[PDB]
């Protein structure tokens, strides 16, 4: 649809070399065992990221742009709620739903 376009634009986007300085956490799953993260799976009970936005979108299943933008802001309360607020992925976190939803907010 023309409201799944403008979504699959903000997607590529969103992954693109622009944004890449502050994106770079978002792009796959966390691996909580990589990171030493023991606790991310209590915490967090739906991980999201862009690499899982994307498979989503290409197997077409998201039905409307509100499904693709939920998953999308669930990525980033994910990162809300594990890290505290003052933490350098948070900030990146911020500058990035910026880019997400002023762009999103210019849905046809
Ligand atoms: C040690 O990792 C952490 O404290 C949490 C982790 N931080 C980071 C993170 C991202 C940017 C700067 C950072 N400084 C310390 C940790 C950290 C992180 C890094 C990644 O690199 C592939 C992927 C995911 C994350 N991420 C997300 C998303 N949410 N929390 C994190």
């Amino acid at each position: 649809s023309e409201q799944l376009k403008h979504c699959n634009g903000i997607l590529k986007e969103l992954l693109s070399k622009k944004h890449a300085a502050y994106a770079f956490p978002f792009y796959k799953p966390v691996d909580a065992s990589a990171l030493g993260l023991h606790d991310y799976h209590d915490i967090i009970k739906h991980p999201m990221d862009l690499s899982t936005v994307k498979r989503k979108m290409e197997n077409r299943d998201y039905r409307d742009a509100q499904e693709f933008a939920a998953d999308v802001r669930l990525m980033f309360s994910n990162c809300y709620k594990y890290n505290p607020p003052d933490h350098d992925v948070v900030a990146m976190a911020r500058k990035l739903q910026d880019v997400f939803e002023f762009r999103y907010a210019k849905m046809p």
